[PDB]
């Protein structure tokens, strides 16, 4: 704020603080699910990193 | 001034050096006031540097 100087008025207005807030939540499940018999695991399969985990 | 040169008459307009001035006062007093309570200051103020201070 701002007053005159040599003002009889010796008054001072006092300032506000005010915080604020905000909220983030988790809230979801991402997931790739895959199943293999093992007929398909032991034969189908031939390199499971390259065939399986990259995709 | 100008004057025609050999006029009959021989007066001459006599000129005036006058100095100005303005002035420059000091008178504004810009403040920023806060007041807290006991409770506030004992509760609410956790660093009262980057909280009261700073702002």
């Amino acid at each position: 704020n701002r007053r005159d100087l040599r003002d009889p008025d010796r008054t001072v207005i006092a300032s506000e603080l005010v915080e604020h807030s905000f909220g983030v939540t988790l809230d979801k499940h991402v997931y790739a699910a895959l199943k293999f018999t093992d007929e398909q695991r032991t034969l189908d399969i031939r390199d499971y990193t390259k065939q399986v985990l990259m995709p």
